[PDB]
């Protein structure tokens, strides 16, 4: 079996995943793909994964990595105050925070970590990594990985350091993203296609895909289609092209 978050570990959160991040969740693919527009929520559904492992599976280890270490500083923070909210109502929990090195660690009781004869029964553990450090990367054995800004991060990264570390486990990744045209992350997003042709999709409905992977694609207004003129406003003082790949979600070059 493969466990993904229920409708209420969201709650429990004050979560409300829009249809899209609904579908990115449930997903069971060993490679999730995900071209997101601009302020769609790929950093809130990064942080949100990162917490349903740290208390749903105890023992569980792993990192997002996103392609600054200012970036990952902020996920890294995000993902703390999600954990230290969920910590209050899970007595058997305990929480260790190393923020200076974008370390934590969760650590689960057989019973209340305030009760009498209290067993520590697992630790998990969660790290902001950079790509922008890529000595940080090295030596390490992991059951996930979150790439937040995917197709900023370079291949290599992923092949060379980060994809390594999850073959002793066979562990999972989410690689999520705004488009940059016709990279490593389009080539990724394909292998997990099956919506057939979408416009702003090079190829789409032709493409070959693995079983491994599940792709999703929404622009910024389509995730959130309540404040779509919001998003549309800056059509008119943003190039075409900009537009569509940082709101639009497509593929351009
Ligand atoms: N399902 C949601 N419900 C309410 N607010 C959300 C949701 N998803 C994202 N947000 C909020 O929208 C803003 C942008 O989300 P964020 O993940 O940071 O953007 P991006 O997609 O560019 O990474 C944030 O303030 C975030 O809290
Ligand atoms: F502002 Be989002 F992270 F693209
Ligand atoms: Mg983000």
């Amino acid at each position: 079996k493969r466990l993904r978050p229920s409708d209420k570990f969201f709650e429990l959160l004050g979560y409300k995943p829009h249809h899209v991040q609904l579908a990115i969740h449930r997903s069971t693919a060993k490679r999730r793909v995900a071209c997101l527009g601009r302020q769609s929520g790929k950093s809130e559904a990064a942080s949100v994964e990162a917490v349903f492992e740290l208390f749903a599976r105890p023992g569980s280890q792993g990192w997002i990595i996103a392609p600054t270490y200012d970036q990952a500083e902020i996920i890294f923070g995000r993902v703390v105050e999600k954990v230290e909210r969920l910590a209050e109502v899970f007595p058997a929990t305990e929480v260790q925070l190393q923020r200076r090195r974008l370390r934590l660690l969760v650590h689960h009781y057989d019973r209340p970590v305030n009760a009498p004869g209290a067993k520590r029964v697992a630790t998990s553990e969660f790290r902001g990594k950079s790509a922008d450090r890529p000595d940080n990367l090295r030596g390490a054995t992991l059951d996930f990985v979150i790439l937040d800004e995917a197709a900023m991060i370079p291949f290599s990264v992923w092949s060379e350091a980060i994809e390594p570390t999850l073959s002793v486990r066979d562990g999972w990744a989410l690689i999520i993203s705004t488009p940059k045209g016709l990279n490593w992350f389009y080539e990724f997003f394909l292998m997990g296609w099956r919506g057939g042709l979408k416009e702003g999709i090079p190829n789409s409905g032709i493409n070959q895909t693995h079983p491994d992977f599940e792709s999703f694609h929404a622009a910024s207004w389509d995730v959130w289609p309540e404040r779509r003129e919001w998003y549309m406003e800056r059509r008119l003082y943003i190039p075409d092209l900009e537009f569509r790949q940082e709101y639009g979600a497509e593929f351009v070059s």
